[PDB]
């Protein structure tokens, strides 16, 4: 189809390891963004067929979304917090580079990113 397989969310051979930063990323950062009124366009992978988004996957090489991030955190997929932070950054970058400035989707992304950056500024050491 026009859509790729969704990003992997589990690593069956990675040992389980918790960090307080990963706990914060799930229980504070992801939870806060997930419950925000503007979360809905970002809660699942972009479906370029259903959304009629021409060339989305020609332009966006590394799709990412908060449903994938949520599952990765729940499944202890990330070895470290910085991998998770990178996924959030990629999600926002994809939106800003594909869509036109001032499209509603971009303004929603910016509100979520502002909240994200606020919480990251309090990331535990
Ligand atoms: C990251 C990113 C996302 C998107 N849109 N994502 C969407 C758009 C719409 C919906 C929706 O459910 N609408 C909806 C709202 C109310 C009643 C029923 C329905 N169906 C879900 C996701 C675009 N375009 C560009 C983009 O870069």
């Amino acid at each position: 189809s026009m859509n790729p397989p969704p990003p992997e969310t589990s690593n069956p051979n990675k040992p389980k390891r918790q960090t307080n930063q990963l706990q914060y990323l799930l229980r504070v950062v992801l939870k806060t963004l997930w419950k925000h009124q503007f979360a809905w366009p970002f809660q699942q992978p972009v479906d370029a067929v259903k959304l009629n988004l021409p060339d989305y996957y020609k332009i966006i090489k590394t799709p990412m979304d908060m449903g994938t991030i949520k599952k990765r955190l729940e499944n202890n997929y990330y070895w470290n917090a910085q991998e998770c932070i990178q996924d959030f950054n990629t999600m926002f970058t994809n939106c800003y580079i594909y869509n036109k400035p001032g499209d509603d989707i971009v303004l929603m992304a910016e509100a979520l990113e502002k909240l994200f950056l606020q919480k990251i500024n309090e990331l535990p050491t």
